[PDB]
């Protein structure tokens, strides 16, 4: 290809693809265990944040990846491991560890490209260095409610719901 | 200048234009701690205090300096003292003590000015006489919601919400 | 915090807000200057310039340092020195000075940011970079205009009042 | 409470109120007794002026109470003496005498708040400084009316119509 | 008058319309208290309790005497009873007893129009006799609220404030 | 009269309209002088200033004093003193002697009705203590203009045209 | 001046700027006595003809006048000759000779304008031949009013309200 992409730096790029994927399909199981607990407001926030991975994360990397002929790659690495939540306390700490782990896996991808002088991917990565924060605070926020000292199902239930 | 403002009283003004600078700066500290604190909220409202500070007081008292050809000087006085808050009762504390200087010096101005028969002063001063107690107001509601008995985190935040 | 910033880093954020407030607070002080020399349109754009750092500048940064949980602390920074002015040559003088210092300072943390591979704070400081040369163009510019030979207080007025 | 008002004051703003709710309770009176001795234009013109002491200027008194944390005590005040009506003259006597008192009452207030250095509680008072020489008008109009010379009651009824 | 309605059935409304007044005058008290309580929705819910008793009880009242021309006399039956309240438990109480005796006097006034073969004075008492239920259970809902085991004042000002 | 206002106060109300009144005509005599002088836009300037004083100052003086049922006499006070003028720079000198006056006339007005508790002609004049600075404003900005060194009639003319 | 207008004629120009000023100045003060007499639509009509002359005469004197270049010069002529009046009779008096004067002044600069070839006068006199029959007119309407038999005094206002 006239792009000539190194293929360290676009195997970083799909990995990122399925480090989104992997808080994706997690978020889509914690939606149905939190459904299950009886918050149906928190697993529609999960619904909607695995939603938003698929349609702003995922797809602009796919995006990207097309503009310079590039190949994703869909692995393992995409496929959450799950423990059992008995908690909806247990459900938000898993939550807070992927996104945290999403938000690395930006900065690495971004620290990378730059090393490599990969000017295009750095630019790329600008807008997932910026929201990774906006998610990051999103479930960070639904874990502080949860948490909170002496709140009850229908307080994590109403203020959840106003993020929907 | 033709309007030969007499200089105590303009200082007056200028001293105000620093009261209402300090609040505003307390406030957009108190925004970044209540957030730290979990408080996303409270936060944004101590961001709209600070920010009708400077939209709606400060613009009004250097478009008065400005008509009457005085100068405003910006001063010390401008910079809040800070002191650590571990809990969003201590944040509110520190609010209601601020806000509530802001009106005793609108009063002192008023009650200056008009003693000095400097009635445009008085004049200009009358809004700020009836808007401080709106802004007084406003922050010892939140101060009452947070030190409230038995109230939890979200409870704070749910109603708290419904000021912005 | 799950962010886990760098406090030295955002300490300089910190500081980079009160720098822009040093800014606002010398502009409202200028515009003062300005109009009680006889430029009533000068002023008006000292205005301008001010009430531009708090609603784009500041707002900017207090909002970023709360999506990292991190601290805003208001200090002595945030207060212009004063010296006295005669003519509007000088107070143009000391406002390009001013909007230099805040160019520099963008250039400082933008700098230091990416050389910690905070990315995320380079990453907000690029709004930064861009504006701050659009607004030392600005001051440049109606410097250029006072500074010009053998101009008239007339011709300021009137080629400012097309900056409004 | 924040507001630290004095007692003294409040309790004057508080029969101030008592005072305005007698002129409308002796408004309402009066517009059956018109109303019974023909005169509908003239009993709707006293609805109106009785309504407008509600929703105008007892509405007014006690939001402001509120805004300062004080009390409004409803008393005896507001019970007007009732005397025997024979003829729309002396309706109108009565109008006239009780609107008067409005008046004074306000003066009362306005200038003891002054004195007192109570300049929030002055200036909720100018409001009705204003508007109490208009209520003092509008009656003090149609007493001109019933009182003239050589007019019947058509006459007074087509004219007061027109105030409606 | 061409009407000839019994004094004793005018009486009886002219005493009921002082009922409606006396619970006006206790709803705008009891906002004024709960306010200071630190009630800011309670005390709202009040003033428009207050409001309606004027602009749609107090009003039909008085137009419906006008239409009969008969007079409407206001004495002390108007002034309520006040005693101290501490807390907003207290001030339901004593909401929830004064709109009992509106209900009551309602009746009272239907029973004995009826009897009295007063079919005019008992088809306007007809909206009465709908419309306390309405303010009955307004009261008696909020009442429910502020007596409700294990609630806090965040939670009575949340549901209260659905009530505006 | 009801309103039983003093007169020796209603006489300072009557003169002050006559101090606007030469005011206005004093500055249609400008702006015939100004017009002769070769400057169109400055003439427009005393024509509006004039008219202003008609529509807005002297309107609201004779509405207030109908209001308290009290006598407007126009007098000697209203023709102004008429002296040659040779040069632009002439002519403003006048303008600003004269507005000068009238906002010094404000203040005398303001301050003695005070004094003697006349706190509607005080409320009343609460309008002109703003407004005298605008006009004062506004006048001493062309004084500005047609005093400063190096300017020509063109540069006058485009600027003034500016203030229409 | 390049107009060359022959200075008596300009000086009468501007002395009828004086009668049109003196019947406003009459009127204006006629309005207040109207008002004081119990005749508010009177004091109404008195204020719009003294209004009138300020909008549509005085200022297309001064117009014409600066289109020639030629100066207005205000002086004792505008100042009225007051009596005291006891009646509404005797106002309309005063008014009916005031707008006599008025007219005859403008038959008095048409003829000399005409007499002195003066056509450029003599065509903006045609304006005032017109509207001095109209301003006349209304004043006659009024004074039939107050003059005829047996009139009282809320005749008089309902006839005279139809001419606001
Ligand atoms: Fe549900
Ligand atoms: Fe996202
Ligand atoms: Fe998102
Ligand atoms: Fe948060
Ligand atoms: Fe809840
Ligand atoms: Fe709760
Ligand atoms: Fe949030
Ligand atoms: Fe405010
Ligand atoms: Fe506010
Ligand atoms: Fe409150
Ligand atoms: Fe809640
Ligand atoms: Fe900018
Ligand atoms: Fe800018
Ligand atoms: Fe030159
Ligand atoms: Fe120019
Ligand atoms: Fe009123
Ligand atoms: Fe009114
Ligand atoms: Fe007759
Ligand atoms: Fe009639
Ligand atoms: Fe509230
Ligand atoms: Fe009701
Ligand atoms: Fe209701
Ligand atoms: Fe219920
Ligand atoms: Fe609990
Ligand atoms: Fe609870
Ligand atoms: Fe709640
Ligand atoms: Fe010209
Ligand atoms: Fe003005
Ligand atoms: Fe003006
Ligand atoms: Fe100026
Ligand atoms: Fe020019
Ligand atoms: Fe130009
Ligand atoms: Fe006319
Ligand atoms: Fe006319
Ligand atoms: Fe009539
Ligand atoms: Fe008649």
């Amino acid at each position: 290809s006239v792009f000539n992409k190194d293929e360290r730096i676009m195997d970083l790029v799909s990995k990122h693809y399925n480090v989104e994927l992997c808080a994706a399909n997690l978020y889509f199981h914690l939606a149905t265990v939190s459904k299950a607990l009886g918050y149906d407001n928190v697993a529609a926030f999960f619904v909607k944040m695995g939603s938003d991975k698929q349609s702003a994360h995922m797809s602009r990397l796919v995006k990207y990846m097309m503009k310079v002929d590039s190949i994703l790659k869909i692995n393992q690495i995409s496929v959450p491991e799950l423990v059992s939540f008995e908690t909806i306390q247990e459900v938000l700490d898993a939550a807070l560890k992927m996104e945290s782990k999403v938000r690395e896996s930006v900065k690495n991808v971004t620290e990378i490209s730059l090393l490599a002088k990969d000017f295009e991917t750095f630019e790329r990565m600008q807008w997932f260095v910026k929201d990774s924060i906006e998610d990051l605070e999103e479930i960070s926020d639904v874990w502080t409610y949860v948490h909170s000292p002496n709140v009850n199902l229908i307080n994590i239930e109403n203020i959840v719901g106003k993020k929907l």
